[PDB]
Protein backbone atom coordinates (compact mmCIF):
# COMPACT_ATOMS: atom_id res chain seq x y z
CA UNK A 1 0.00 0.00 0.00
CA UNK A 2 3.06 2.13 0.54
CA UNK A 3 5.05 -0.38 -1.50
CA UNK A 4 8.30 -2.13 -0.55
CA UNK A 5 10.33 -0.19 1.95
CA UNK A 6 13.87 0.79 1.06
CA UNK A 7 16.00 0.97 4.22
CA UNK A 8 19.71 1.55 3.89
CA UNK A 9 20.87 -0.69 1.05
CA UNK A 10 18.12 -3.16 1.81
CA UNK A 11 14.55 -3.75 0.73
CA UNK A 12 11.76 -5.15 2.87
CA UNK A 13 8.60 -6.76 1.56
CA UNK A 14 5.83 -7.67 3.99
CA UNK A 15 4.59 -11.16 3.14
CA UNK A 16 2.08 -11.56 5.93
CA UNK A 17 0.95 -9.74 9.05
CA UNK A 18 3.89 -11.13 10.95
CA UNK A 19 6.37 -11.96 8.18
CA UNK A 20 8.72 -9.92 6.04
CA UNK A 21 11.16 -10.80 3.32
CA UNK A 22 14.49 -9.07 3.70
CA UNK A 23 16.55 -8.38 0.55
CA UNK A 24 20.16 -7.31 0.13
CA UNK A 25 22.06 -6.92 -3.12
CA UNK A 26 25.51 -7.56 -4.48
CA UNK A 27 26.43 -5.67 -7.61
CA UNK A 28 28.54 -8.04 -9.66
CA UNK A 29 30.00 -6.43 -12.74
CA UNK A 30 28.44 -8.08 -15.78
CA UNK A 31 25.58 -9.59 -13.75
CA UNK A 32 23.97 -6.42 -12.45
CA UNK A 33 22.69 -6.45 -8.86
CA UNK A 34 22.10 -9.94 -7.43
CA UNK A 35 19.37 -10.24 -4.82
CA UNK A 36 19.53 -12.40 -1.74
CA UNK A 37 16.34 -12.98 0.27
CA UNK A 38 15.72 -14.07 3.88
CA UNK A 39 12.86 -13.81 6.41
CA UNK A 40 11.88 -11.77 9.41
CA UNK A 41 9.18 -13.30 11.58
CA UNK A 42 7.45 -11.50 14.45
CA UNK A 43 6.36 -14.06 16.99
CA UNK A 44 4.60 -12.48 19.96
CA UNK A 45 7.14 -10.33 21.77
CA UNK A 46 10.15 -11.51 19.77
CA UNK A 47 11.59 -11.49 16.26
CA UNK A 48 13.09 -14.52 14.49
CA UNK A 49 15.41 -14.24 11.55
CA UNK A 50 16.02 -16.54 8.65
CA UNK A 51 19.38 -15.90 7.01
CA UNK A 52 21.76 -12.98 6.84
CA UNK A 53 22.38 -10.46 4.13
CA UNK A 54 25.44 -10.85 1.85
CA UNK A 55 27.66 -8.97 4.29
CA UNK A 56 28.00 -8.05 7.97
CA UNK A 57 27.20 -4.40 7.27
CA UNK A 58 23.96 -5.23 5.44
CA UNK A 59 23.20 -7.59 8.30
CA UNK A 60 23.58 -4.72 10.78
CA UNK A 61 21.05 -2.78 8.67
CA UNK A 62 18.56 -5.62 8.97
CA UNK A 63 18.94 -5.34 12.75
CA UNK A 64 18.48 -1.54 12.58
CA UNK A 65 15.36 -1.97 10.45
CA UNK A 66 13.87 -4.40 13.00
CA UNK A 67 14.60 -2.03 15.89
CA UNK A 68 13.12 0.96 14.10
CA UNK A 69 10.24 -0.72 12.27
CA UNK A 70 9.22 -3.53 14.63
CA UNK A 71 10.82 -2.48 17.93
CA UNK A 72 11.00 -6.03 19.34
CA UNK A 73 14.13 -7.97 20.35
CA UNK A 74 15.72 -10.58 18.07
CA UNK A 75 15.64 -13.92 19.91
CA UNK A 76 17.50 -15.89 17.23
CA UNK A 77 18.61 -16.39 13.67
CA UNK A 78 18.67 -19.52 11.55
CA UNK A 79 21.03 -19.90 8.61
CA UNK A 80 19.95 -22.23 5.75
CA UNK A 81 23.34 -23.15 4.34
CA UNK A 82 26.98 -22.23 4.50
CA UNK A 83 27.52 -19.69 1.72
CA UNK A 84 27.96 -15.90 1.66
CA UNK A 85 24.32 -15.03 0.87
CA UNK A 86 22.82 -17.03 3.79
CA UNK A 87 25.74 -16.93 6.28
CA UNK A 88 27.65 -13.71 5.45
CA UNK A 89 26.48 -11.50 8.32
CA UNK A 90 27.26 -14.02 11.08
CA UNK A 91 29.65 -11.66 12.85
CA UNK A 92 27.01 -8.93 12.94
CA UNK A 93 24.58 -11.34 14.52
CA UNK A 94 27.17 -12.40 17.10
CA UNK A 95 28.15 -8.80 17.85
CA UNK A 96 24.46 -8.13 18.53
CA UNK A 97 24.19 -11.00 21.02
CA UNK A 98 21.75 -12.96 18.88
CA UNK A 99 21.69 -16.74 19.28
CA UNK A 100 22.56 -18.30 15.92
CA UNK A 101 21.60 -21.72 14.57
CA UNK A 102 22.65 -23.74 11.53
CA UNK A 103 22.65 -27.34 10.39
CA UNK A 104 25.51 -29.11 12.22
CA UNK A 105 26.99 -29.85 8.79
CA UNK A 106 26.81 -26.17 7.83
CA UNK A 107 28.80 -25.50 10.97
CA UNK A 108 31.28 -28.23 9.99
CA UNK A 109 31.64 -26.89 6.43
CA UNK A 110 31.91 -23.24 7.53
CA UNK A 111 35.68 -23.00 8.06
CA UNK A 112 36.35 -24.37 4.55
CA UNK A 113 33.85 -21.95 3.04
CA UNK A 114 35.70 -19.14 4.79
CA UNK A 115 32.92 -18.34 7.23
CA UNK A 116 31.89 -18.18 10.86
CA UNK A 117 29.99 -21.11 12.28
CA UNK A 118 26.73 -20.38 14.08
CA UNK A 119 26.78 -20.75 17.88
CA UNK A 120 24.48 -23.75 17.86
CA UNK A 121 24.14 -26.83 15.68
CA UNK A 122 20.86 -28.28 14.51
CA UNK A 123 20.60 -32.04 14.05
CA UNK A 124 17.91 -33.83 12.09
CA UNK A 125 16.08 -37.10 12.53
CA UNK A 126 15.89 -39.80 9.85
CA UNK A 127 12.66 -38.30 8.59
CA UNK A 128 14.39 -34.96 8.04
CA UNK A 129 12.73 -33.04 10.85
CA UNK A 130 14.95 -31.14 13.27
CA UNK A 131 15.44 -32.62 16.74
CA UNK A 132 13.40 -30.34 19.00
CA UNK A 133 16.15 -30.34 21.65
CA UNK A 134 18.58 -28.72 19.18
CA UNK A 135 16.03 -26.03 18.29
CA UNK A 136 14.75 -24.78 21.64
CA UNK A 137 11.86 -22.28 21.55
CA UNK A 138 11.61 -21.95 17.77
CA UNK A 139 7.95 -20.98 18.00
CA UNK A 140 6.34 -20.95 14.53
CA UNK A 141 9.63 -21.89 12.83
CA UNK A 142 9.57 -25.45 11.55
CA UNK A 143 12.94 -26.66 10.30
CA UNK A 144 13.33 -29.49 7.80
CA UNK A 145 16.37 -31.02 6.18
CA UNK A 146 15.31 -32.31 2.77
CA UNK A 147 18.57 -34.08 2.07
CA UNK A 148 21.34 -33.01 -0.27
CA UNK A 149 20.35 -30.73 -3.06
CA UNK A 150 21.78 -27.45 -4.12
CA UNK A 151 24.29 -28.06 -1.39
CA UNK A 152 24.75 -31.01 0.91
CA UNK A 153 23.80 -28.99 4.01
CA UNK A 154 20.81 -27.06 2.68
CA UNK A 155 17.85 -26.82 5.04
CA UNK A 156 14.42 -25.30 4.75
CA UNK A 157 11.86 -23.57 6.94
CA UNK A 158 8.10 -23.30 7.21
CA UNK A 159 6.30 -20.67 9.24
CA UNK A 160 3.52 -22.18 11.31
CA UNK A 161 0.28 -20.23 11.10
CA UNK A 162 1.06 -18.76 7.69
CA UNK A 163 0.98 -20.13 4.15
CA UNK A 164 4.70 -19.46 3.80
CA UNK A 165 7.64 -21.82 3.37
CA UNK A 166 11.21 -20.95 2.53
CA UNK A 167 13.27 -23.28 0.40
CA UNK A 168 16.55 -21.38 0.49
CA UNK A 169 18.86 -21.95 -2.47
CA UNK A 170 17.30 -25.39 -3.10
CA UNK A 171 14.16 -24.20 -4.95
CA UNK A 172 14.28 -22.15 -8.09
CA UNK A 173 11.45 -20.17 -9.52
CA UNK A 174 8.78 -21.73 -11.71
CA UNK A 175 10.22 -20.20 -14.84
CA UNK A 176 13.89 -20.66 -14.07
CA UNK A 177 15.95 -21.82 -17.09
CA UNK A 178 18.35 -23.91 -14.99
CA UNK A 179 19.33 -24.94 -11.46
CA UNK A 180 22.27 -22.57 -11.61
CA UNK A 181 25.42 -23.47 -9.74
CA UNK A 182 25.94 -27.18 -9.24
CA UNK A 183 29.48 -27.26 -7.79
CA UNK A 184 28.31 -28.34 -4.31
CA UNK A 185 25.15 -29.95 -5.65
CA UNK A 186 24.25 -33.59 -5.24
CA UNK A 187 22.81 -34.12 -8.68
CA UNK A 188 21.47 -37.59 -8.14
CA UNK A 189 19.43 -36.64 -5.02
CA UNK A 190 18.43 -33.10 -6.01
CA UNK A 191 15.01 -33.97 -7.43
CA UNK A 192 13.99 -36.05 -4.40
CA UNK A 193 15.28 -33.39 -2.09
CA UNK A 194 12.99 -30.79 -3.75
CA UNK A 195 9.97 -33.08 -3.62
CA UNK A 196 10.80 -33.85 0.02
CA UNK A 197 10.65 -30.14 0.78
CA UNK A 198 7.30 -29.97 -0.98
CA UNK A 199 5.98 -32.86 1.08
CA UNK A 200 7.42 -31.44 4.29
CA UNK A 201 5.34 -28.26 3.95
CA UNK A 202 2.34 -29.60 2.05
CA UNK A 203 0.09 -26.63 2.92
CA UNK A 204 2.39 -23.73 2.04
CA UNK A 205 0.97 -21.81 -0.91
CA UNK A 206 3.76 -19.16 -0.90
CA UNK A 207 7.30 -20.28 -1.49
CA UNK A 208 9.91 -17.66 -0.67
CA UNK A 209 13.25 -18.25 -2.37
CA UNK A 210 16.79 -16.98 -2.18
CA UNK A 211 17.21 -15.05 -5.44
CA UNK A 212 13.72 -14.24 -6.77
CA UNK A 213 10.26 -13.03 -5.77
CA UNK A 214 7.94 -15.33 -3.84
CA UNK A 215 6.36 -17.97 -6.08
CA UNK A 216 3.64 -20.63 -5.80
CA UNK A 217 4.12 -24.40 -5.42
CA UNK A 218 4.84 -24.45 -9.15
CA UNK A 219 8.39 -23.49 -8.12
CA UNK A 220 8.83 -26.80 -6.34
CA UNK A 221 7.44 -28.91 -9.17
CA UNK A 222 9.44 -26.93 -11.75
CA UNK A 223 12.66 -27.39 -9.75
CA UNK A 224 12.04 -31.12 -9.24
CA UNK A 225 11.41 -31.64 -12.95
CA UNK A 226 14.58 -29.82 -13.98
CA UNK A 227 16.49 -31.84 -11.44
CA UNK A 228 15.04 -35.09 -12.87
CA UNK A 229 17.04 -34.33 -16.02
CA UNK A 230 20.34 -34.70 -14.10
CA UNK A 231 19.81 -38.29 -12.86
ZN1 LIG B 1 24.34 -21.38 -1.99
Amino acid sequence: ETGDQRFGDLVFRQLAPNVWQHTSYLDMPGFGAVASNGLIVRDGGRVLVVDTAWTDDQTAQILNWIKQEINLPVALAVVTHAHQDKMGGMDALHAAGIATYANALSNQLAPQEGMVAAQHSLTFAANGWVEPATAPNFGPLKVFYPGPGHTSDNITVGIDGTDIAFGGCLIKDSKAKSLGNLGDADTEHYAASARAFGAAFPKASMIVMSHSAPDSRAAITHTARMADKLR
